[PDB]
């Protein structure tokens, strides 16, 4: 018992992290096999990221003007490419550490962990959702850029998240592994509107089963709802609204508890109608959404 | 910008966790050089934890009937021995992923981090406190003993925990790596009193430093309190008393800021005769005290 923010052992993915320096700048890259990917911004100076013309810029640049350091070794350059927002550096040699691994695509609301990262060295990791407005509320400083976003499924590293910016709302943006930015977000230096975030609902409601299976019971009520009253109260409070898909995906952990969904909906009806009255659930005094179905079955099963 | 509950890199610590299993009995063991450390519960059976005689149970132990593999390869046990509530088991080879170390013993309200492990094979990480009473209020199924609790400076493994056992009321004890629990806990399943806890107030004020680091500052106020009556405040709400080694130890965070630590401790004191109104200070309803000033400094620096 007890149920606390997990991250995924970081191991698989500390043993990819480099060092990728090109002129001035320095940040993080992911070697995999013989190549090693970055955000692309590496090729620019600060006067560059008020409009950075990215294909200008790469063209100035050779193989030789990228050095990528894994450790104390150099890796030798071979070829580079612009993917989307990401650079791919081809280097002479296979990463020996290369993990079983995927490029993935996640959706909103799911979660992953973040192994934060500088000068290609890991200070720590951290779980966290993908918002349903594509940012991600990381812990990132200057140098920390080209650290990723990952899950992992018993020996296979989904690569999911590789981290470009701070929003000057102080909120982290980024892309898949292909380059492709999650949200609106472009890698210049400009204002950029982060949408109306939600509350991850399903994820608060999987949460909400994690509090019951270790003891946390005071706000189970004698009450029901259905999808259209609950998606009422879930539209006045900003959170996602109810599908039956979120039901579904709900059903071992109503299984387990033997608390129906709804039943669950409307005690979160009732808290969010009347807040926690000054109490706690699993140690938050806020409703916590950064924890999806499948990571409370995980951590309540003992999954390795 | 941003401040996350940060666990160190697990990647030195998954390459020590082993499987130990003796009879029926399988926990998770920490091979470093040619020895592996577990709980010495290991050798018990279901019978023999109400009250067991460790060391009349580990007179029918021989180096053989301890099973100790590594992923897939089994260590061929040479020696046995008991060292407090750890058995430390002598194999024919040294761990090859043998990283740096020491064995630390931590004092109440420091930080670590866990890297929960089922049959030898890490599950996830996270970071805790040891709380004032020696509890964690940590992560733990059956099967997780011999999980343990490190911190890691540049190169160095500090083991400070290793897991024993879950509390009659849900909460988490265990023992340094020379076999000492952290409070008055026994390795035995009788009904066993964690002392009143209390909250850790130096870890509180260094938490409220990274809020305004990170530019949460609704709290500060006009006003300034002396140790003595911020320590009526302290009593009054169960929170450790603030002495002058603790006004020390944030100096750092009261130099970055400017902000005065007796001036933070009178936002404190408000905070606590007054709550939240509602509000959140770095994304958390309640007053957060598992982050010490040196993790504050660490992650608002970005130290690898
Ligand atoms: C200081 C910091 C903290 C956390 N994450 C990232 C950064 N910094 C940046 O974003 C700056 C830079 C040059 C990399 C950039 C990139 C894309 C768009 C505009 C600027
Ligand atoms: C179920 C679980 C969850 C998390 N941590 C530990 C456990 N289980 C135990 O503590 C049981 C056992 C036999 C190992 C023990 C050990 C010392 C004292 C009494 C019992």
């Amino acid at each position: 018992s007890g149920f606390r923010k997990m991250a995924f052992p970081s191991g698989k993915v500390e043993g990819c992290m480099v060092q990728v320096t090109c002129g001035t700048t320095t940040l993080n890259g992911l070697w995999l096999d013989d190549v090693v990917y970055c955000p692309r911004h590496v090729i620019c100076t600060s006067e560059d990221m008020l409009n950075p013309n990215y294909e200008d810029l790469l063209i100035r640049k050779s193989n030789h003007n990228f050095l990528v350091q894994a450790g104390n070794v150099q890796l030798r350059v071979i070829g580079h490419s612009m993917q989307n927002c990401v650079l791919k550096l081809k280097v002479d040699t296979a990463n020996p550490k290369t993990p079983k691994y995927k490029f993935v695509r996640i959706q909103p609301g799911q979660t992953f962990s973040v192994l934060a990262c500088y000068n290609g060295s890991p200070s720590g990791v951290y779980q966290c959702a993908m918002r349903p407005n594509f940012t991600i509320k990381g812990s990132f400083l200057n140098g920390s850029c080209g650290s990723v976003g990952f899950n992992i499924d018993y020996d296979c590293v989904s690569f999911c998240y590789m981290h470009h910016m701070e929003l000057p709302t102080g909120v982290h943006a980024g892309t898949d592994l292909e380059g492709n930015f999650y949200g609106p977000f472009v890698d210049r230096q400009t204002a950029q509107a982060a949408g109306t975030d939600t509350t991850i609902t399903v994820n608060v409601l999987a949460w909400l089963y994690a509090a019951v299976i270790n003891g946390d019971r005071w706000f189970l009520n004698r009450f029901t709802t259905t999808l259209n009253d609950f998606n009422l109260v879930a539209m006045k409070y900003n959170y996602e609204p109810l599908t039956q898909d979120h039901v579904d995906i709900l059903g071992p952990l109503s299984a387990q508890t033997g608390i129906a969904v709804l039943d669950m909906c409307a005690s979160l009806k009732e808290l969010l109608q009347n807040g926690m009255n000054g109490r706690t659930i699993l140690g938050s005094a806020l409703l916590e959404d950064e924890f999806t179905p499948f990571d409370v079955v995980r951590q309540c099963s003992g999954v390795t």
